């Protein structure tokens, strides 16, 4: 029987396959075991992003900061879902709390945060 953390590796290496619902799966098969670690969530979200299932994407998101308040990739990912459902206040908001997050982390995104920011900002002045 595979560890929670043998299959969440085995869902990050199925995600950069792009094999989006396998790896979801996995991440499923992590949180039988393991319930209480976010990035079986976060990482669950962006595979649901990645197949149209906002919803979904919203509820992993929810589910990982329950458990990790200070999580990077759970902010930017609900801002990104958030995006996608052109909910624009709500994703400007989660973008913005992922860069301050990832620079008090040192985290090295390069410029993808403030990027992501102005797609975001930018859909939103289309927009209106
Ligand atoms: C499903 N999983 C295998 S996963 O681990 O979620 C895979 C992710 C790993 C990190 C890089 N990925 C990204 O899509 C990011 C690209 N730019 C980012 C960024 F600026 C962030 F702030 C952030 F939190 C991110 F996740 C990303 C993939």
């Amino acid at each position: 029987s595979p560890s929670a953390q043998e299959l969440k590796e085995q869902g990050n290496r199925l995600f950069v396959g792009r094999k989006y619902p396998e790896a979801a799966a996995c991440y499923g098969r992590a949180i039988t075991r393991n319930p209480l670690v976010a990035v079986y969530y976060t990482n669950r979200a962006l595979c649901y992003l990645k197949m149209q299932q906002h919803e979904q994407a919203l509820a992993d998101c929810r589910r990982a900061l329950e458990l990790d308040g200070q999580s990077v990739k759970a902010h930017f990912f609900l801002g990104q879902c958030q995006l996608e459902m052109e909910s624009y206040d709500e994703a400007i908001a989660n973008l913005q709390r992922a860069y301050s997050l990832a620079k008090e982390q040192r985290l090295n995104f390069g410029d993808d945060i403030p990027s992501a920011l102005r797609i975001a900002k930018k859909k939103r002045w289309n927009s209106i």
